[PDB]
């Protein structure tokens, strides 16, 4: 009883902002130190999407990310799954989805800032350290901070992804 | 600090701010299911008495009015960790008292744990029940194991 | 096959929603049918009742027909079906999983019946009992009385998931 | 008979020549080019930032050059370029292409990009491309599609003359 | 997974990809026709298809045109991708086809079967005896060179679904 | 070269002298009928016509009636100026016209043709063996004793311009 | 001692005066052109408000689809310097940049000022792209461009 | 060499906003013992007026008054030239397009009251310490600043004084 | 004389003027495609400061404002015959570079052709390009033979 | 090749830049007449031009002022540019323009014409007999000291194109 779902603060819906509650709770546990309030602010800011891993009308992970149309990629902010729920496949589904979801709105290159906890699913999931964007074209947009890994993945827009 | 009574339908601001309240509330009380928590502090016909320190939450208490049963239902009472033992329970309470006072509602029930009992009878409440059982049953909700606590509020006196 | 839950209720305009409505009121007046069937019609097709369908495939297999009172702070269940087709199947469970958890949401945590010989066994089943904690003056004169049979309650709990 | 060149593509809303003009394209690209997913090329066809100048005959569509423009950036992506097979080698294509430089003049877009399959870049060579690109790897790069085989080529437009 | 969506002109987009994925089908699997053509009809207004869908992605339609003032439907283009063939949904598609029919008082069948879907047809219930009076559907229906017409009568107390 | 289908709607200064000439031409390569019955018809609401129209100017056309719920059109007037003749411009206008009825799902046209039309048709593959069945077409076109009555079956997949 | 962004008469006032102690701790540049900066809707200014009177304040604009603010103007008035409003400040403008989530700050500064944006953070050393703030943010001689990142890691208050 | 007379004021547009600041800033410069915040509270008062005198878009000069037309007379509050724009006429011109503007509005008089350090320009305006209006009529609508000097200019509609 | 930054905005006191400005660049310009002159002196982004005696036009500048680049492309710099050599060519170029430092921008790039070398160094333009080709490139529209000039600005 | 009769009325992207090449046709082909009086007359809205279209570019066009009170059109500028001519396109220009002028009721065509522009005129059918009274055209057609006036007179029934 899974599904995928794109969702984000447009100001409507209940579950909507219920679920983004729960996103906004999963990431803030993953990652104490960083603020609660600053997640919170991030997860409800309208230019950030998250694709909600829902089981049974509940969210058990997802993907917060910031796409950047103009400037040909996107953010990956925020991506945890929730501690009972791992090590069942459920990471890689949301990476796949979240390809599929940007090849279909041609936006081709995936660009994160890692922990050095975090270094280990990206590149499972196809990112690497050879950064193929110019500096002059994601600095200033994506949060970039002393002792963070810039990690990068390319998105062949003619594979399926699911 | 500030003082809000804030509550779902718009304004980002508030939303925000209850993130915090549910941080808080679901923090301090593990006990409930975030899930739980989360659900009625968006609850429309649940509204928060919100304690802001510089534009923050850092206490809360989420009660529900029921103006035809005549009380109101105290669902969630927390002061953030780090903030206690600064007297900010007691203004809490307090100025939801005076809030309820001038909307004709002079009885708060609520149940509590033991670890909150304490808190409640320094409050002012009591576990002797005046308002009859017809008319909180199934209004209410009834978390077992808890004890159900009252207060009457008196409104001639004033409390801030 | 595809299997679907929605409470289809009605308002002072929908194809299929009403369709639904007269399986529904055919698979109750089928399963229970001795009582008249302009009765079931009345009250499946009164506004302010409730029924949460079980569909699959369009046909309608299942339904519970409720009326909530939620300034009484209870809800009625009136009409519990599946058709015999489809039993033995857990859909009565699921059906009643549905509607605890869509009473949840609307806070409203008691359910009332009064529930005929047949049909005790499938509210065992699901959590109610004969001990009722609504009092009397609370849901007399709210609830259709029938008193050939047995009052019965269930509490919900507003923390677990039932679906 | 009656060439008509007609630069169509989709909208948010909205016409049905068109539609049937659009299906047309997609499947001479997709014929010509059966190994990438004719699922693919649809979703580009169809996609309302891409724009294709596509090729009439009779009102039948006969050929197109499905493009994408980057205005921001000062260059338009060249995406797919076909003629019909009975078709070829009537000088079709460079009729084509001239009418899209003509095209992109006017809209103050003098730079072509496009990564070129080899069974394309005799064709890109014959109408005024190179392989020596001027414009910067920092302004195209994650803009258009690069891909590990294909030849990135560049045609530099002349304002001033008519290319029609 | 598996979908069936009725689709047609008015349209969406999600649709019009559809579309187009069918006319593709339709286009491999019938290089008889025009793919212009194929087009053309599977884009018309007046035309409907049963699109099956696995993985958001058309494996496989029924192309049909409605005729209520007259009392039939026409069946005009019918296929399933090569890959997928075998594996019974055809009979799936018509089977959603009969019932979609049956709701909206159409039990009359006819189609113009070349030489390689004439056995398809008869196992679904497909005849070369034409009950439709022959005044009813010339000029309706299109002919095609050297195909035969056959009909299917439906029963509207089955559900085939 | 321009071929316009217009007709008069129930306005365009332009359409209408074009509506005059077909009607003065009409007249011409038939000078017996009533001027005012050819008059009625070219502006009937139900009656459109290809022209022939060069450099502004009427040369040719058809007019014709269709009839979309019966499955067919009927052909009414059909002409080139004297001029104008012997240079392809009746079958390139025949040509139009069947382009235009298949776009529009009408494959059948019905006509009735006078001493000097049968030739005409017969070369633009019309055929005096009607398949069209009489219940389809008697009272809906005008008939004539004396005249043919004559068939045209369209083929909606060549492109006929 | 009151801070308010702001850009009403209570705070046309309060731009004049914003204005004007600009100008004064400020003497190099046109009033004219800084009466400009200072009255531009889409400029703003983190105002430091005590006695319901202006004694400082910082001028700046946002640009947050480039993901910067421009730091125009600093003044504290001079007799309330040495009592370090001038780090409150600026903490408040830092953490309400956070809050908005723009996380670089650029500034044209004098060598009169430098030592005090280093004090506050700010380098030399620019790791934004020119092709950001170009067009965006005023030149001078300013001695020196200078950059501020920011870390929401950390409230700034 | 381009100079502009403009009768501005606040309403109870933004150049009228910047010209203000900059006549604020001249009198506020001239006066530096009042208070500026004062000089600022009158020049954006809707009921105060401001003659400004204009030369290549900038504000060099202007006399800031209020007009009583229930009373029939105009009191002038400030009155400046920037100092080195000064002895070139322009004050002269600067009092009798202020003249001009107060005949075709129906206003004979104006009050001020003076500085030791302007008398001598009011004076040579024509400005009299010999007050005809009665203290009736303007005792307590302008302020009588202990030290200020009350002077009075009498108009003529019949003279064209631009 | 009046100074007005003009141009075609989706009027025709400003419609002739357009017209004029075109011929005085057609002028001068003499073997460059009309064509060409009036599509950009048209185009809707494209800009002129009309140098107007009377109330007609005896000059102008067109240019092409670029903000992202920090650069406006001047294209077309002509006074009609008549006026020549009293300076109208300076005082343009004095009311272009002050109406951009109130506008946006400090650089000036511009492809002179043989005949135009004189006007711009007197204006301060220099053959040394401090402008990496990394921005200019794409934007102004490069010309083959000629020379690329820059002027750095006066700020204020 | 098209035609239209195109100005400013009370534009487009198309006819004001077709217009500005106009006036840039007419002011090279009289290239000491001046440019400010040619573009008024061009851009002025009782003013009409008829502009010949090679494909988008203007190559040729006729100005003219049309005063269908007074029963004449005054000819303005009449070019082709300097490629096209000795190519017979100043001729269907004036056979356009005659046209036009045959379906508003206005028979006269007025002109003065310098040195240049006599020997076409006359080519045209241009007369230096004026028939029309001089009590008409002076004070409406703008004179022109040293140039003739020459007349032209149309035959409605006459096609021209």
């Amino acid at each position: 009883i899974i599904e995928f779902h794109v969702i984000g603060n447009s100001l409507a819906n209940r579950r909507v902002l219920l679920w983004l509650v729960g996103l906004q709770n999963v990431f803030s546990h993953q990652l104490p130190r960083m603020p609660k309030e600053y997640i919170a602010r991030l997860v409800f800011d309208p230019k950030h999407k998250t694709l909600a891993l829902i089981k049974d009308g509940r969210v058990i992970g997802g993907i917060c990310f910031r796409m950047f149309p103009t400037q040909g990629f996107t953010e990956i902010v925020f991506c945890a799954v929730t501690s009972n729920e791992q090590v069942k496949g459920y990471g890689t589904h949301l990476m796949n989805h979240l390809k599929e979801y940007h090849i279909k709105h041609n936006i081709l290159y995936f660009l994160t800032y890692a922990d050095e906890y975090a270094i280990g699913y990206f590149k499972k999931q196809g990112f690497s350290k050879d950064i193929k964007v110019p500096k002059s074209r994601y600095l200033g947009y994506i949060k970039d901070y002393e002792g963070a890994t810039l990690m990068e993945c390319e998105l062949n827009p003619r594979i399926p992804y699911t």
